[PDB]
């Protein structure tokens, strides 16, 4: 066998079913024996097959079905090769959804993918669009050498039994295959030739995490285009989980971005790059006892120009799913305030509370103690700053080892190992900036609202909203929702930011996950979408800034699932056939997060007064995609320019099958004339 490219073929359309027959290139004798080697191709696909084989070496006749090695490609955009020799002898696998794409602005296009099998290193490698894929290492390490009978070479199937499975449709730009292991950065570069869309936040950039979740995106009446994401580091897991929120801005129009910030962090648990594994058991394992912040919203106060940064501030060890039910504050002299538990008293005995300044006080004895807070709650004792050891986190087979280190960080209230523990519910938390992220204000804790009997009360993710007309022109407003004596809720602030006040949307006790995003209408009406746990998208209205919301309506003919995701919904600035418009984003298929559309809907005055004033005419859909693509959180922005930017995770995140992927929250530009199938 020669070194370097045994085999090389360009523009070769294959039709549905098909295949095509490479047995009779020059050198199909040398790639029907590869003892390893490199497989590089540039293709585009036209069908909708479920399993569609790129390429494959194998044996065709009877009873040898299972003898064959393909690299293919699935409908919802997974990679992934199988390498087999009937499973008694071997049954090698490697694959990593969510790796292509089949149509980007409404033309299939094409995707670099490239198998590296290193003998040498006894690993296989996958790479797809500049991205390292998966590693899979064999001590008995394999390849078409070793297949028994091998009689074919092939491109768009497999042919098993004379026939050809796993067919593929559309065109082969061009297939390179090397006897010699080409090098990880040459790969890169190969397959990095074709990318869609940019990444504002990625594994290896300074916020030193590998995953990212919940998106948010909005652009400033300056023209800066602001963005924040969950900075997920024990995997993609929600919360009881490490978790940092980053922060990065744009002031070309989101064409580049600036060094990511993580305005809300814990330092507990220590931030760095760490491969989650993707195995049946690892998958499932997350940190346990790390404190984390999780949910982004971000808002302008177009007034006063400061921007907003919320999300909920989860205890160490805590996540929505068991936060314990209360507020975490405790009232004295008639203002609440922050409970704490010294570690040396009863599990449930929260004997102590944060007062004016930070200070500590005995609740028993209404005695200040020697123990105080700062700005960011790490305490001081007689003046001097406590500290603890920061853990670090590892993998010992299928167990995840927590454990300290030398290091020395701040001791904070909600931290497990704090002399002082703050109570284990959630809290939402905030920090505003006046220099468009510069420097960001003190942690504000704004949840003293917190209904008693709730379990948890939790932001709506993406962006807030700010009335600009009418009686109530200037409030803010973010959206909530809980488990308690309401599911949607809003907290709303009439004094630029400076005090929130919480409004219950609705009587429902189910707790379900009712994400949701607010629209202004034209007289400053608002109408919020949200997330149900019903096979619906619900809308709600308000007449009152707000204050009072009318009952939930499905918003009939946009399809979703049982479980639901979340939506971004917003205001766009011109109007669309002449009238005022909101464009919506969310995935569309009943069940997965898959086929995503962004919507545009017209804003029609029915005659009425009140809540029944408006009718939105949902007259535009624009498939983002296939129909089998993933795609789930989503936030819209209007930019400078007349565009809608898109910030998305384009993948299913909530399959079992899907987490843990990296680099996949995208960010796309759309023109309206797109939007609206003119082109
Ligand atoms: C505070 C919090 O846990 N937010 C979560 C919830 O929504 C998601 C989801 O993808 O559906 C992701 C969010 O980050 O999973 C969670 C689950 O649904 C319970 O609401």
């Amino acid at each position: 066998i020669p070194e370097g490219i045994l085999m090389e073929k360009n523009n070769v359309d294959i039709a549905e079913g098909q295949g095509y027959s490479l047995d009779q290139e020059a050198g199909a004798k040398y790639v029907k024996a590869m003892t390893q080697g490199t497989i590089i191709l540039s293709y585009k696909s036209t069908s909708e097959n479920g399993i569609q084989s790129l390429f494959s070496v194998g044996n065709s006749t009877a009873g040898n079905q299972d003898r064959h090695f393909h690299i293919y490609i699935t409908n919802s955009g997974g990679i992934g090769i199988e390498l087999r020799n009937t499973d008694g002898v071997f049954n090698y696998t490697l694959d990593r959804p969510a790796s292509v794409r089949a149509l980007y602005k409404g033309e299939r296009v094409f995707n670099t993918v490239a198998l590296k099998a290193d003998a040498a290193n006894k690993q296989c490698r996958l790479f797809a669009n500049g991205e390292l894929l998966a590693t899979l290492d064999k001590d008995a390490f394999k390849f078409i050498s070793d297949i028994t009978g091998v009689d074919n070479v092939t491109l768009g199937g497999t042919k098993r039994q004379g026939k050809i499975a796993y067919p593929f449709g559309g065109t082969i730009g061009d297939i390179k295959v090397y006897s010699n292991a080409l090098s990880d950065e040459e790969l890169i570069q190969a397959t990095g030739v074709t990318t869609y869309g940019e990444n504002i936040f990625y594994a290896g950039d300074v916020t030193e995490s590998n995953y990212f979740r919940i998106p948010s995106l909005l652009t400033l009446s300056t023209g800066t285009v602001i963005s924040a994401a969950d900075a997920r580091y024990g995997g993609t897991h929600d919360s009881k989980s490490k978790i940092n929120i980053a922060f990065a801005k744009s002031t070309d129009g989101g064409n580049t971005w600036s060094e990511p910030t993580l305005p809300l962090k814990f330092d507990d648990y220590i931030a760095k790059n760490i491969d989650w594994p993707r195995d049946s058991v690892g998958k499932n394992v997350q940190i346990q006892g790390s404190a984390s912040y999780i949910d982004p919203v971000l808002l302008e106060d177009k007034l006063t120009k400061r921007i907003f940064l919320f999300a909920d501030l989860m205890p160490a060890g805590i996540g929505s799913s068991n936060a314990s039910v209360g507020s975490g504050f405790k009232e004295v002299n008639g203002k609440k305030y922050l409970k704490l538990r010294w570690h040396k008293d009863a599990g449930r005995a929260y004997d102590y509370t944060i007062r004016e300044k930070g200070v500590i006080y005995n609740d028993a004895t209404n005695q200040p103690t020697e123990f105080r807070v700062d700005g960011e709650y790490n305490l001081y004792q007689h003046d001097t700053n406590l500290t603890c050891k920061q853990y670090d986190y590892n993998f010992s087979g299928n167990n995840l080892i927590e454990s300290k280190t030398d290091v020395d960080v701040n001791m904070n209230i909600f931290y497990k190992n704090s002399v002082f523990k703050a109570f284990p519910t959630n809290y939402l938390a905030m920090r505003y900036s006046d220099d468009e992220g510069a420097s960001w204000s003190d942690l504000d804790i704004v949840s003293s609202f917190k209904p008693e009997v709730s379990k948890f009360l939790v932001v709506g993710p993406g962006i807030g909203k700010q009335i600009s007309t009418g009686e109530n022109a200037g409030r803010l407003l973010v959206p909530l929702y809980s488990k308690s004596s309401a599911e949607l809720g809003f907290m709303y602030s009439d004094d630029h930011g400076d005090n929130w006040t919480y409004v219950e949307a609705d009587n429902l006790t189910g707790g379900a996950t009712a994400e949701a995003q607010i629209v202004e209408m034209p007289d400053g009406s608002l109408k919020t979408y949200l997330r149900t746990g019903s096979n619906c998208i619900a809308e709600v209205t308000s007449i009152d800034g707000g204050e009072t919301w009318s009952d939930r309506v499905p918003l009939q003919g946009i399809s979703t699932t049982s479980y639901g995701t979340q939506l971004s919904v917003i205001n766009y600035s011109q109007p669309i056939d002449g009238k005022p418009a909101i464009i919506l984003s969310s995935p569309n298929a009943t069940n997965g997060r898959k086929n995503g559309k962004i919507w545009i809907g017209l804003v029609n005055d029915t005659g009425n007064t009140g809540i029944d004033k408006y009718s939105v005419e949902w007259k535009y859909s624009y498939a983002v995609d296939t129909p089998q693509m993933g795609y789930s959180y989503s936030c819209l922005a209007e930019l400078p320019d007349g565009q809608v930017g898109l910030l998305y995770e384009k993948y299913d995140s909530w399959s079992r099958n899907e987490l843990h992927l990296k680099d996949i929250l995208k960010f796309e530009k759309y023109s309206i004339s797109e939007l609206t199938g003119q082109a």
